[PDB]
């Protein structure tokens, strides 16, 4: 029982929770002990949710939050229906209006820092790299950031009041140094 545990249930929404959960045990990890590991999960959540929000209703395919075989599975369709090639790493969503798969990235490091450890782990320059950082910098490839300038404000202001939120209950800085 620690205090970062229940800060995430009662900051994070109910689905984006028990999804996180999903998603660690699935990769032998328990949201009880590794906790600040369970508090990104559930912002990378709500990002990735937030920012297919953002834009047109039918614009995103949300591979995030799934299962891994079934986003696979969903990943294929898209393949074997607009051409574009296989990632070798799951992605987070994909783009029918630009038509690219999408890796959306929340950090507590240099945005620059962080998208150069994910575009090279990557390497394929057709998956369209997105980066937001609990400070408010963000950084996509080829300065494309997609979508609005509104949209994209609203992330980051909730990624710097989950700052504050964690800060105000001394909380913010073990999550820091942790990434
Ligand atoms: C499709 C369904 C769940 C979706 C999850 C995602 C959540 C979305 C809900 C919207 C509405 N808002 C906004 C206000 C509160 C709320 O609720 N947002 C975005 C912001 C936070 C949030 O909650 N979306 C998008 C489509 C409708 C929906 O619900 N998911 C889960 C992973 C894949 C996926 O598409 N599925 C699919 C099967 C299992 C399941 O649960
Ligand atoms: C790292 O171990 C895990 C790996 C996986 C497989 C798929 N992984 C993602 O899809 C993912 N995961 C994270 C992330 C993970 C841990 C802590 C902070 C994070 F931001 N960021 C992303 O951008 C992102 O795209 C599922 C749960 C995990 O626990
Ligand atoms: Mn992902
Ligand atoms: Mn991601």
């Amino acid at each position: 029982g620690s205090h970062m545990e229940d800060f995430v249930r009662q900051c994070f929404n109910p689905m984006i929770v028990e999804l996180a959960e999903k998603a660690m045990k699935e990769y032998g990890e328990d949201p009880k002990i590794e906790t600040n590991k369970f508090a990104a999960t559930c912002t990378h959540l709500e990002v990735c949710f937030m920012y297919s929000d953002g834009g047109s209703k039918h614009r995103f395919e949300i591979i995030e939050g799934r299962d891994r075989i079934m986003a696979w599975t969903v990943v294929n369709s898209i393949c074997n229906t607009t051409g574009v090639e296989k990632p070798k790493f799951l992605p987070d969503l994909y783009d029918y209006k630009e038509n690219r798969f999408i890796e959306i990235g929340v950090t507590r490091r240099e945005v620059h820092i962080y998208y150069l450890e994910k575009a090279n782990k990557i390497k394929s320059e057709k998956t369209h790299i997105h980066i937001f950082s609990f400070t408010g910098e963000e950084m996509a490839t080829k300065a494309d950031y997609t979508l609005d300038e509104e949209s994209r404000a609203r992330i980051k202001t909730r990624l710097f009041t989950i700052r504050q939120e964690m800060a105000s209950r001394s909380l913010w800085d073990s999550f820091r140094q942790s990434e």
